[PDB]
């Protein structure tokens, strides 16, 4: 028993992250078969980050212009193009450690793992959530653009985000491994902020349940409730709105636990309300929003 | 900026774990040039959970009772010793995936990542702290026993921490890799409790020290305090005392901030006595103590 906020093992990542140099920048680029994805603003100095014309810089731009270090071992870059906010670097080599991988964009409150790197260094992995607002609460200093966040599926490395740039909040937001940015952000130094967030219902629910597994039951209560009532009342504490789709999802957990999740939003309705003043659920005194279901159920069942 | 309970990669580790199979048990074992590790309970039937004689059962053990597995492939057992509480499985094959690593153990209030493993397969990854009563608070399900604890600093892999057991309270013992348990646990089930455990004193100062760093300056107070008057209150909470080598250990953070360690502490007896009312300190409303000094540095 015991319930942590985990990562997934980083090791098949790992394996594809190197450093690229354009000029006086350096960070980190995604090494998939016989191309290197990293941030279009490696190519900008500090002078065009104010207003960069993308399209202009790069045609100045040639393949000899961008350093290629995986660990001790120069790749030769072959070609360049940009989708979207990326830059796509052809090499003349194959990584032979590219994992069985896809590229996915996931969904605002969906969880993943980042393996934060510095000069092309894995350096930490931690769990987050894309928040509402589609930024993540990281741990990132200069030098980690290019970062990248995934989830696994058995031996299949799913890549959804890549690390560009921290908003004036401490909060960072970044694209998926195609370039779209999450959340309404641009990569130039202009005036950006971070939406009001919201609270992630679902996974506040899923981490109640996984509370009550671990022993952990004095929240609850014999009430139970209304999606209507308890919506009202989330619209309220600036928490989204709770769906069926969301209902169904905890369904295992409803059933592990014999506690229905309007059962749960009585508990966490009541919660809402009153504050827990210091008082704790799985050693946090806030209502924790970033494990998904599918975490808490992963977790609770030790898939590998 | 930001600050988050971060892992090691896991990659080297992740080279390193193997299946073991005695009798109908099956857990984790660690692959190194020729020798896995694994816990030597793995050679307990039904009846030898209680008063195990480990000498009698394995000396009754041929090297073809131990099935080891590295993904696909039989690895081969050409010979066996125990030491302490663990098993050394001598194999036919050194693992080439072998990091350069070494063997340490830690004490109470040192961090490091647990790859956490069912049958030789890496699950996930995540920081503990060895707490001051020898336990760790982690997250390990049946299946888990041989999963180890390391730190990575400077491309060695330390490895401080294989798991054994969960004790009544939800808590989990083990040992390092040399086989001494952490604290006065047993590989036995006879009735074990954990002491009642204190939060690690100068953890927390590191992370006050972290907040300052990431800009937060809400819970500073205009007071000092004695070293002495610090430890007098923080006991009355079930705080660790606070040594001179503790003030030491924060000297470089204490410097960085300008705050001096016995202001720090002010502040701590102030949040001790007032809580947050209604504020969060790096997206807690707990005063965290799993980051050490050393965690902080390498963080921010
Ligand atoms: N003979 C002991 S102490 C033992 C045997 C097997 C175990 C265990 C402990 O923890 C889970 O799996
Ligand atoms: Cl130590
Ligand atoms: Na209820």
């Amino acid at each position: 028993s015991g319930f942590r906020k985990m990562a997934f093992p980083s090791g098949k990542v790992e394996g594809c992250m190197v450093q690229v140099t354009c000029g006086t920048t350096t960070l980190n680029g995604l090494w998939l078969d016989d191309v290197v994805y990293c941030p279009r603003h490696v190519i900008c100095t500090s002078e065009d980050m104010l207003n960069p014309n993308y399209e202009d810089l790069l045609i100045r731009k040639s393949n000899h212009n961008f350093l290629v270090q995986a660990g001790n071992v120069q790749l030769r870059v072959i070609g360049h193009s940009m989708q979207n906010c990326v830059l796509k670097l052809k090499v003349d080599t194959a990584n032979p450690k590219t994992p069985k991988y896809k590229f996915v964009r996931i969904q605002p409150g969906q969880t993943f793992s980042v393996l934060a790197c510095y000069n092309g260094s894995p350096s930490g992995v931690y769990q987050c959530a894309m928040r509402p607002n589609f930024t993540i609460k990281g741990s990132f200093l200069n030098g980690s653009c290019g970062s990248v966040g995934f989830n696994i599926d058995y031996d299949c490395v799913s890549f959804c985000y890549m690390h560009h740039m921290e908003l004036p909040t401490g909060v960072h937001a970044g694209t998926d491994l195609e370039g779209n940015f999450y959340g309404p952000f641009v990569d130039r130094q202009t005036a950006q902020a971070a939406g009001t967030d919201t609270t992630i219902t679902v996974n506040v629910l899923a981490w109640l349940y996984a509370a009550v597994i671990n022993g952990d039951r004095w929240f609850l209560n014999r009430f139970t409730t209304t999606l209507n009532d308890f919506n009202l009342v989330a619209m309220k504490y600036n928490y989204e709105p709770l769906t069926q789709d969301h209902v169904d999802i905890l369904g295992p957990l409803s059933a592990q636990t014999g506690i229905a999740v309007l059962d749960m939003c009585a508990s966490l309705k009541e919660l809402l309300q009153n504050g827990m003043n210091g008082r704790t659920i799985l050693g946090s005194a806030l209502l924790e929003d970033e494990f998904t279901p599918f975490d808490v159920v992963r977790q609770c069942s030790g898939v590998t």
